[PDB]
């Protein structure tokens, strides 16, 4: 059992529910939040933005210091940092951005990095800014995500859409 509330069920293993993804992580404080990260992690807009607008630009302090000691990620790639005031842990997932040409077969790998976590509250990659289609990062999740996996979708119009349209 876990404290995740009001989701519809769409596989043994996906939940989906119309949310607000910071004011769903305040909530629930999961183990782990996943943040629509990008190479740099430049925290300035959609997902990301938001997230680190809630921490008070602390995620964006955290982050700076990653890319500065590592450098930047890969597209399909991750890292586990804090947490914050969100979570314990934040999962910065980078999926392909559309609008910067890279390949959406690569959607399927930034999937993968969610199987290294029993449970995660998470956006649909590669949505909103990041150019994709939704119903099909949503199909693609379901498809290689097998642990449990909580998505937050922020536009209510489009989560009518998700469940509506879902095979
Ligand atoms: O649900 C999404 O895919 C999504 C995309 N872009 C932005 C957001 C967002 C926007 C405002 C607050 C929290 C989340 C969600």
């Amino acid at each position: 059992v876990n404290s995740f509330s009001g989701y519809l069920k769409l596989t043994d293993n996906v939940y989906i529910k119309n949310a607000d993804i910071v004011e769903e992580a305040k909530k629930v404080k999961p183990t782990v939040v996943v943040n629509a990260a990008n190479v740099y992690l430049k925290h300035g807009g959609g997902v990301a933005g938001a997230l680190n607008k809630a921490t008070n630009n602390a995620m964006q302090v955290e982050s700076d210091d990653y890319i500065a000691t590592n450098g930047p990620l890969k597209v399909g790639g991750s890292c586990v940092l804090s947490g914050h005031n969100l979570a314990k842990h934040c999962l910065h997932v980078v999926g392909p951005n559309v609008n910067k040409g890279e390949d959406i077969q690569l959607l399927k790998s930034a999937y993968e990095n969610f199987n290294q976590h029993e449970v995660l509250l998470a956006p649909l990659l590669s949505a909103g800014i990041f150019g994709a289609d939704p119903i099909h990062s949503l199909r693609v999740c379901v498809d290689t995500v097998r642990t449990n996996v909580y998505l937050a979708v922020f536009d209510k119009n489009l989560y009518d859409k998700l469940v509506s349209s879902f095979l």
